[PDB]
């Protein structure tokens, strides 16, 4: 597998949430998320990662008109997380195009770039099935200019990201640029979406974005429905046109049909495999590219959801990809209930893992009072290994064998650790000192 990289040379292990789905309704376009709260998520887990929502409708409020003010509530966001040493990835993010498909349900675009031409779009059982319906249809249609009447869309779109790529590309937290949520084609549906105008859009924002950030990775996703249920993606590769290593994501999420038990059980574990094997066919056609997994979750109250959770997280590690649950969310999907009781989930994600590598790790493994992990080196890097210990399981010095210890800071979490580059692949085991 092939990882994101610090401007030390580290290969980064991504670990966090989306945050947060409070903000796709929020007048201001802030998620209900507090620094307070920050700090209490990287004092039970030790996260480095955020999927962070932003909305073109936020960005761009008027046609060509960008909203700077709301680019500096990004920026001040975005700095909790850089004191906390976190990595961002800000995700342009969508559901059924945008609030104003009703007069709420959907999020993302502003009012003026949604074009319903008059379509219904009436009451639905579950909010997914909005999508399907003659407006939804219609302003996806528009969007993507299938019906011909709209080619300034995408262009809209791709300049909205460059505002946004302008404002943060010297902010050294930032790491990532989730280009669109979940696309969606609207009539158009398979690799006649993937590989047309979905790959069409992403080119020209890649473009666009690399107008002003050169550095910053972007990230690409298939198109949701059927290929977050396990099925392939026809998308296509996209042109990086930085100077060096290209930078470029692929950031699929995974949502299995039947959500944790009995023949449920086994479609579930099935749909992994399949989309393990998808996942990392599109990674491949993209020029064998990182992999974020931007989205995941279910109810962690379902009897199995520690299995699944777990299985999905050792996935992850074995595809060397970063990882972002879906939500930080107050309710029963998240880490919190909303009266701020933990849920199964802080437990179950609050294990030792690598934060940012001195070489390529090869593998690793973890529980409650052990880390090891085998880097590929690489005599470049002078930069420590980091690594993330729990204090419930290392409440004390650490025990290093394979490593020398640069330093633990036990307030923090975080032990550096020094390996040699001239002697093959290294095995670093930590475990509590006696
Ligand atoms: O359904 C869970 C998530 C699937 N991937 C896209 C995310 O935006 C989804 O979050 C849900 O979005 C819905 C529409 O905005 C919203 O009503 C729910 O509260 C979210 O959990
Ligand atoms: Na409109
Ligand atoms: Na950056």
């Amino acid at each position: 597998p092939s990882y994101l990289k610090d401007d030390d040379g580290r290969s980064l292990i991504l670990r966090g949430f989306n945050t947060a789905s409070s903000a796709k309704s929020a007048p201001d376009g802030m998620p209900q998320f507090t620094e307070a709260d920050l700090a209490r998520e990287y004092a039970d887990m030790g996260t480095n990662f955020v999927r962070f929502l932003i909305s073109w409708r936020s960005v761009e409020p008027a046609p060509g008109v960008y909203d700077q003010q709301y680019l500096d509530r990004v920026e001040d966001r975005v700095g909790w997380y850089a004191e906390r040493g976190y990595k961002v990835m800000l995700d342009m993010h969508q559901d059924v195009y945008s609030g104003a498909i009703t007069p709420a349900i959907g999020n993302g675009a502003p009012a003026w770039a949604t074009y319903m031409d008059g379509l219904p779009v009436e009451p639905q059982p579950r909010w997914e099935l909005y999508y399907i319906q003659p407006g939804v249809m219609r302003a996806f249609d528009n969007f993507w200019n299938t019906t011909g009447k709209h080619p300034e869309l995408v262009e809209h779109y791709a300049k909205a990201w460059r505002a946004v790529a302008d404002r943060f590309a010297d902010n050294d937290a930032v790491v990532a640029y989730d280009l669109m949520n979940e696309p969606f084609g609207g009539s158009l549906q398979g690799p006649a979406f993937e590989a047309g105008p979905l790959a069409a859009m992403y080119q020209r924002t890649t473009d666009a974005i690399r107008q002003v950030d050169q550095d910053t990775w972007v990230c690409v996703a298939p198109q949701a429905i059927g290929v977050n249920q396990g099925l392939p993606s026809g998308l296509t590769k996209i042109d990086d046109p930085r100077a060096g290593q290209q930078r470029i994501a692929y950031c699929p999420h995974l949502y299995p049909l039947p959500l944790h038990e009995g023949l449920a059980r086994t479609l579930t574990d099935v749909t992994i495999d399949a989309w393990r094997a998808n996942t990392a066919h599109t990674a491949r056609v993209l020029g064998d590219v990182p992999i974020i997994l931007g989205e995941f979750g279910l109810d962690t109250t379902l009897p199995g959801a520690r299995d699944y959770i777990e299985r999905v997280y050792g996935t992850a590690r074995e595809m060397g990809a970063g990882v972002s649950y879906w939500s930080s969310d107050p309710g029963p999907w998240g880490p919190y209930l909303p009266d701020g009781t933990q849920t199964l989930l802080v437990d179950t994600l609050n294990k030792p893992y690598p934060r940012a590598v001195a070489g390529t790790p090869t593998e690793w493994s973890s529980t409650s009072d052990r880390l090891q992990l085998t880097i590929e080196p690489d005599a470049a890097i002078t930069a420590p290994t980091e690594i993330y210990l729990p204090e419930a399981g290392f409440p004390g010095d650490v025990h290093v064998e394979g490593a020398d210890v640069v330093g633990w800071d036990r307030q923090s979490r975080l032990l550096t650790v020094r390996t040699p580059a001239d002697s093959g692949n290294v095995t670093v085991t930590v475990t509590p000192a006696a």
